[PDB]
């Protein structure tokens, strides 16, 4: 996240930390045992890391959770990151406390104008790197699909959404991917890409999880 604030230490219990020696996606916790994330973050063997806010220091709240089963959306594209999302089943249920916690499906897609929490422990700059200690948050709003489309031409499928400020100087960034928009206390968006961090024109682009409501519900009923 470039441009954002510390979170409070916890205070984002959904969030989750995705693991292979070291961090490289976010995701969000759905339900006691699934994570929803990027289909583009998959890989063979995800380790699950809740409850963190330092993701470099253990500090008393972790529960680290190996990913039993992962399912890319069926239609997801590695090229164009059309359908950018997938689910993860933890090996074991996390326990819910006050700090490892569920966030909601959408009712409707965010309009225009809602004000979203995106965050991460991805990059903080708009050139070179800089990857936090503690868990960074951002406060942007939706963008239109005109200026989505007009931001990137040809590149906006019916998966994806804009979120962040045109001006630039506040944006996800590299390895929030898989992470949480939250607007109204729903999950609206999953980090996927954009052309630079924060420049200008050059907002964030996320899977729309609205879309895919059917296809979640579906997946984790058959699957539990
Ligand atoms: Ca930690
Ligand atoms: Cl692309």
């Amino acid at each position: 996240i470039v441009g954002g604030y510390t979170c409070e230490e916890n205070s984002l219990p959904y969030q989750v930390s995705l693991n292979s020696g070291s961090h490289f996606c976010g995701g969000s916790l759905i339900s006691e045992q699934w994570v929803v994330s990027a289909a583009h973050c998959y890989k063979t063997r995800i380790q699950v890391r809740l409850g963190e806010h330092n993701i470099k220091v253990l500090e008393g709240n972790e529960q680290f959770i190996n990913a039993a089963k992962i399912i890319r959306h069926p239609k997801y594209n590695r090229d164009t990151l059309d359908n950018d999302i997938m689910l993860i089943k933890l090996s074991s249920p996390a326990v819910i406390n006050a700090r490892v916690s569920t966030i909601s499906l959408p009712t409707t897609p965010p309009a225009a104008g809602t004000e979203c929490l995106i965050s991460g422990w991805g990059n903080t700059l708009s050139f070179g790197a800089d990857y936090p200690d503690e868990l960074k948050c951002l406060d942007a709003p939706v963008l239109t699909q005109a200026e989505c489309k007009a931001s990137y031409p040809g590149k906006i499928t019916n998966s994806m959404f804009c979120v962040g400020f045109l001006e630039g100087g506040k944006d996800s960034c590299q390895r929030d991917a898989g992470g949480p928009v939250v607007c109204n206390g729903q999950l609206q968006g999953v980090v996927s890409w954009g052309h630079g961090c924060a420049w200008k024109n050059r907002p964030g682009v996320y899977t729309k999880v609205y879309n895919y409501v059917d296809w979640i519900k579906d997946t984790i009923a058959a699957n539990s």
